[PDB]
């Protein structure tokens, strides 16, 4: 009964910008990472402990900072991001920075071990790196889990660079001035996702597919909201700034 119209030439044109705006935000080699501070690792097994040292956090801060600025870089290029306030363009960066931060990192992310796998062995972070960062299993259980699921999704990477611009591009933020302008830029990337799934996704993996990826958009809420206090907590911590970046301390501060 479900009709199945083919995806029109904007359509088509969207998902081209979309996939050449990732392409050129997205480094699979992960090439640039040699040059964040180092990756410190020691022993621990504490969060007495992981918030004396600290280890991992200059590395980490300087990896978000970077994929901060490749989420900035890949807003600009969605359709119709430039017709916005810069202001409202603002306001809705740094409220889905970390979402969309979590969304793309599951192109590293490896289910042969649980970890985000970007070469080597000092670029490979497993849940104890992310706890050496000061953040605890409140925030990185349920990250884990989010991985997992949109991972067993096996989205194209059409459907996976649309959700990630559905992501930003959302009228319910808090403090949007135009939220009309903003749903009316999301609902045309909405619908393109749509008729994408319905005319180019085979079985079973089609089925309620749209559903599930709305689903973590709203898991996404979850984990910013649980990032949020974490990140406050992170804060209080005395010399924690010299660690992060200025980017990031604008961003999530
Ligand atoms: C210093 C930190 C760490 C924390 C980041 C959180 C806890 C998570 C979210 C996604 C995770 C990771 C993402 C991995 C990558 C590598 C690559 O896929 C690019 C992608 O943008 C990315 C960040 C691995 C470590 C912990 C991260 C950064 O926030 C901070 O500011």
């Amino acid at each position: 009964d479900s009709l199945r119209p083919k995806l029109s030439e904007e359509q088509q044109r969207i998902i081209a910008i979309l996939l050449d705006a990732h392409h050129k935000t997205y480094d699979p080699t992960y090439s640039d990472f040699c040059q964040f501070r180092p990756p410190v690792r020691v022993n621990d097994g504490s969060v007495t402990l992981e918030l004396s040292q600290l280890s991992m956090l200059p590395h980490l801060a300087d990896l978000v900072s970077y994929s901060i600025q490749k989420v900035i870089g890949f807003a600009k290029m969605i359709p119709g991001f430039r017709d916005l306030t810069s202001e409202d363009q603002i306001v809705l960066l740094k409220s889905s920075a970390i979402e969309v931060i979590m969304l793309r990192s599951n192109e590293s992310f490896t289910m042969d071990d649980m970890s985000w796998t970007c070469g080597n062995q000092d670029y490979k972070y497993r849940v104890s790196d992310v706890t050496k960062a000061g953040f605890s299993l409140e925030l990185i259980e349920p990250l884990i889990k989010f991985q997992v699921g949109l991972k067993k999704l096996n989205l194209h990477e059409e459907e996976h660079v649309l959700l990630m611009a559905i992501c930003i591009v959302s009228p319910d933020r808090p403090g949007v001035q135009d939220a009309a302008l903003i749903e009316a830029i999301q609902d045309r990337l909405s619908n393109t996702l749509q008729t994408y799934i319905r005319c180019r996704h085979p079985p079973p993996g089609s089925h309620l597919l749209y559903a599930k990826m709305i689903q973590k958009l709203a898991d996404l809420r979850s984990l910013n909201e649980e990032f949020s206090k974490q990140y406050r907590c992170l804060s209080f911590q005395p010399e924690c700034s010299m660690k992060l970046t200025p980017l990031v301390l604008e961003v999530f501060g």
